[PDB]
């Protein structure tokens, strides 16, 4: 097929590495610092939210925030497994 | 502060920060590579994704993705 040999389809294979390699740097340290935390559904949301006030406290940028989002995935993943 | 999330926000800049030095290079060859327009943008976005998850998917992928995107939207605007 065309897809993979275009700029586009190159493109989509190396964000595959960047992907992996966020994941890999990143999922077992959010776990602990989630776990440090112990969030529930009662607290998920107070939490994300002063955690991402601290966050942009000195300033923004696409790196941070992609850190609060995979965080957050995390945290909504941890609430999910313990309010089981 | 004093407060707890205050020091894991900090932790999350740290990291969020590691994250934007260590592949925004990379993101900015890639969008030379592209040469992307306003014209183009959402085919160029939505065919990349249409490769980046064919190999499967995390949550690592999909933020990288949106990041990405972020990127090329930003790209698009500055030289345009
Ligand atoms: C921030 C959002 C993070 C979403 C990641 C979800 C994910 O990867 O699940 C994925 C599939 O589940 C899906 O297919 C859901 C896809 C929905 C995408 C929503 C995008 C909205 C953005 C606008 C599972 O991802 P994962 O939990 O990282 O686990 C895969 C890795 N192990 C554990 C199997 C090894
Ligand atoms: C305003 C002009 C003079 C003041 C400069 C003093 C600051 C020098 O040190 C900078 C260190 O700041 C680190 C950032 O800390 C958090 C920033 O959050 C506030 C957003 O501006
Ligand atoms: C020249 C005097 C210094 C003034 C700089 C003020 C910067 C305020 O904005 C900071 C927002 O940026 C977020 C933190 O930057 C992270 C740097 O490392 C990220 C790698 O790209
Ligand atoms: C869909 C999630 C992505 C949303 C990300 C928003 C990021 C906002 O940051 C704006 C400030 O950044 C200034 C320039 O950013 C790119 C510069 O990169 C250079 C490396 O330091
Ligand atoms: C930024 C967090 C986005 C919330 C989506 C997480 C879904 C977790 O539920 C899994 C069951």
């Amino acid at each position: 097929g065309p897809l993979g040999s275009s700029t586009m389809g190159q493109v989509g294979r190396q964000l595959a590495i960047i992907g992996d390699d966020i994941n890999r740097r990143y999922d077992s340290e959010f776990q602990t610092m989630l776990q440090h935390l112990q969030p529930t559904a009662e607290n998920a949301y107070e939490y994300f939210t002063k955690i991402a006030t601290s966050l942009f406290e000195s300033g923004i940028n696409w790196g941070r925030v992609v850190a609060l989002l995979g965080f957050g995935y995390r945290l909504a993943l941890h609430v999910y497994q313990h309010g089981l």
